[PDB]
């Protein structure tokens, strides 16, 4: 699906079960769910239709 905005910013530092974008998926909000904390480079500019591993982001994992 599309790529609403990006609930944190580049070169942010997560936890687990923090949102990091929201998407529209089914016509409903998602939760994107981050599965590893680290800081994310912002690499998806916004409004982008999405796929299943697509890369919004890239981390380290810390």
């Amino acid at each position: 699906g599309k790529l609403i905005q990006y609930i944190v910013e580049d070169g942010g530092h997560v936890f687990a079960g923090q949102c990091y974008a929201e998407i529209e998926v089914m016509k409903m909000v998602m939760t994107l769910t981050a599965v590893e904390s680290g800081c994310i480079h912002y690499v998806k500019r916004p409004g982008a239709a999405l796929d299943p591993g697509c890369v919004l982001a890239k981390m380290q994992l810390d």
